[PDB]
């Protein structure tokens, strides 16, 4: 601690991060980074990986978005509570990661054509969280045990972006929408998740959402 | 443990942590799925995310390439010492599956085409690790400190899979060729990248490389 978070003025791949921490009552910095500024080179060249986001924890910055996730899982114990839950942990945010990487190439690169056969070809995709839950103590607590973790914040926003996407997906699946109630139900994230900090900054910021 | 790899017979995905086990002395059953077996349906319908690698350590049944990897250096110990050390080893990792991300699109999607592209973007992809390998003992030891990470592993086979598409592509990265000279030596390891088991697979089964 201090958080500071250095990402352009979208939610992005930070918006669990940023669900996360609110959540789980930290306080962070923003160090918002406009695509004026992005042009300008050096913090481009800076950055590892030449992309954003950007961590600092304390003395330790971070990048992959994934990365951080993974690390405000181990120090705020967002990790299972033992070896096969940490595995599964990290099986279910794998599996979030690889639609949302999935999501990222319709959003910019083939959001009208593409449209189509996406929210045709959903529900395979979104069938094994469905599995998971039922699994899961028949989803009424959490995708991995019974305590929040870092992979219940990163699969809440893949499923909130695609219920913008598409008004209604999550109907076909009935305890995916029973998780989505009842975590936005928690009160830190419901009170995050209603905020003019969340709310008006825009989902992937080239204008499709 | 034991260890079986359930995986189709390529190299591609199972590459690293066949390479990380047989370089620990440990030792795997590997099941072979033909393309045969796999088109008779049975074993999709049993892989939580429709694909493989499947992965079994004793009562776990693992799904997802680098969820395995993970798992193992959770496991026997190679994720790095502390706290710094295992957030920059999953930021490699990372860093490393996004580059593995483009070489499996570039081969399965449009090899013929996209190759010569492919090439020209290497330099300025390769250059992070030569980088974070020139920030610890100048790359004279591991991408992460003193001993060994799964991460190591798997970046070792990212540049093995890239020499054989690219040939001459590292020799500007000496500290990184010589990384691949280092690692490829110890002799667990290089038993391993000369048995059968290794020089009799395909790398990627579709017949390009
Ligand atoms: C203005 C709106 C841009 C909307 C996308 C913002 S994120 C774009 C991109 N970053 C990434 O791709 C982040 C991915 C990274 N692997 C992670 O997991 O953290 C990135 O920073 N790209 C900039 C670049 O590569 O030049
Ligand atoms: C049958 C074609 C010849 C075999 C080529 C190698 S197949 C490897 C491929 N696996 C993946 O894409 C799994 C990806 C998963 N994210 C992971 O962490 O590893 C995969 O399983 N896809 C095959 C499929 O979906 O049938």
């Amino acid at each position: 601690p201090p958080y500071t978070v250095v990402y352009f003025p979208v939610r992005g791949r930070c918006a669990a991060l940023r669900m996360l921490l609110a959540d789980q009552g930290q306080s962070w910095k923003e160090e918002v980074v406009t695509v004026e500024t992005w042009q300008e080179g050096s913090l481009k060249a800076s950055c590892l990986y030449g992309q954003l986001p950007k961590f600092q924890d304390g003395d330790l910055t971070l990048y992959q978005s994934n990365t951080i996730l993974r690390h405000l899982g181990r120090t705020l114990g967002l990790y299972g509570k033992d070896q096969q839950e940490a595995a599964l942990v990290d099986m279910v945010n794998d599996g979030v990661e690889d639609l949302r990487c999935k999501y990222i190439s319709l959003i910019y690169t083939n959001y009208e054509a593409g449209k189509d056969d996406y929210v045709k070809a959903l529900p395979g995709q979104l069938k094994p969280f469905e599995t998971l839950l039922s699994q899961n103590q028949g989803g009424k607590t959490f995708i991995v045990g019974d305590q929040i973790s870092f992979a219940d914040y990163n699969l809440l926003d893949l499923l909130l972006i695609h219920e913008v996407l598409a008004p209604g997906c999550l109907d076909a699946f009935p305890l995916l929408s029973a998780y989505v109630g009842r975590l936005s139900a928690r009160p830190k994230l419901k009170a995050f998740l209603a905020s003019p900090e969340y709310v008006n900054l825009p989902i992937n910021g080239n204008g499709k959402q």
